[PDB]
């Protein structure tokens, strides 16, 4: 699963984020995000509680093979962008790694 795979990164991503896939029927809607033990990324121009992650570096997280590709690619990246849906609207947030 994607969460179990994010745990391999030297950045302690799961210290900053609590993540659950969101299912509807046979569809994955995205990944629901909330603060980890360190809530630093949650701020006005950053993430919000209950944001829905739908893309990583422009790759659709809802599509299983694409998401796999996006995750293998995060390994040697220096800055990554997350697209979230928040009360109907998309927002892009970048993170320095
Ligand atoms: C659903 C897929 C979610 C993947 C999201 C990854 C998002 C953010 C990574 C945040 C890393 C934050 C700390 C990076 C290491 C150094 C930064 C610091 O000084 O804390």
């Amino acid at each position: 699963p994607l969460v179990k795979r994010l745990r391999e990164q030297p950045q302690n991503i799961l210290t900053y984020l609590s993540i659950s896939p969101v299912l509807s029927g046979d569809k994955l809607l995205g990944y629901r995000l909330n603060p980890g033990k360190d809530a630093s990324l949650f701020r006005q121009s950053g993430l919000q509680a209950n944001d829905l992650a739908i893309a990583l570096n422009g790759i659709d997280l809802r599509d299983q093979e694409q998401a796999q590709q996006a995750l293998q690619n995060l390994a040697d990246m220096t800055e990554i962008t997350l697209t979230v849906e928040r009360e109907g609207q998309r927002h892009d947030i970048a993170f320095a790694l």
